[PDB]
């Protein structure tokens, strides 16, 4: 996250780290056995790490659980990043508690101007790399459709929205992929892509989760 702040340990209790011997993507716990993340985070050999703050130290409250299956949306397009959403089933259920908790799915889409919280262990630098130990947070508004499409002509589908700051300096970045955009208690977005990180006039682009709520529900009900 570029331009954000240290969240505070376990203050974002639905935030997950996907790990294969190192953190590679975030995700969101939506019930005790299922995580939503981005399709471009798909890999084999995923351990889901719950209740994390410092990802390099065992501090207490962590739960490490292997993925038993990862379900990439059948219409995921890796060239356009359209339908950039994946569901991960845990090998066993997480213990829910104050520090490990589900986030609610939306019942409607959010409006432009809605303020949201984005979080992750991704790169904190626009130019170089610096990966944090602890979880970073960024408050960001959802941008209007027309501003989003002006920023990225021809590249924004109805399953994408922009959020962040056109002046630059505040954005998600590499390694935040798959993580939550939460607006008034509901998971509205998944960190998907952007040009660079925190560049002027190039906001972050996020999978629009309200378009996927019945697919998520029907998929979980059959698996
Ligand atoms: C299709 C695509 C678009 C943009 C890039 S990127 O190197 O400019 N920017 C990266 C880094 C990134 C990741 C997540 C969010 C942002 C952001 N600027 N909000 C940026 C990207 O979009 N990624 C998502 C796709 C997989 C590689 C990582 C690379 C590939
Ligand atoms: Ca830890």
């Amino acid at each position: 996250i570029v331009g954000g702040y240290t969240c505070g340990a376990n203050t974002v209790p639905y935030q997950v780290s996907l790990n294969s011997g190192y953190h590679f993507c975030g995700g969101s716990l939506i019930n005790s056995q299922w995580v939503v993340s981005a399709a471009h985070c798909y890999k084999s050999g995923i351990q889901v790490r719950l209740g994390e703050d410092n990802i390099n130290v065992v501090e207490g409250n962590e739960q490490f659980i292997s993925a038993s299956k990862s379900i990439v949306h059948p219409s995921y397009n890796s060239n356009t990043l359209n339908n950039d959403i994946m569901l991960i089933k845990l090998k066993s259920a997480a213990s829910l508690n104050s520090r490990v908790a589900s986030i609610s799915l939306p019942t409607s889409c959010a409006s432009a101007g809605t303020q949201c919280l984005i979080s992750g262990w991704g790169n904190t630098k626009s130019s170089g790399t610096s990966y944090p130990d602890v979880l970073k947070c960024l408050k960001a508004p959802i941008l209007s459709d027309s501003s989003c499409k002006s920023a990225y002509p021809g590249q924004i589908t109805s399953n994408m929205f922009c959020a962040g700051y056109l002046e630059g300096g505040k954005d998600s970045c590499q390694g935040d992929s798959g993580g939550p955009v939460v607006c008034s208690g509901k998971l509205q977005g998944i960190v998907s892509w952007g040009s660079g990180c925190a560049q002027k006039n190039k906001p972050g682009v996020y999978t629009k989760v309200c378009n996927y709520v019945s697919w998520i529900k029907q998929t979980i009900a059959s698996n």
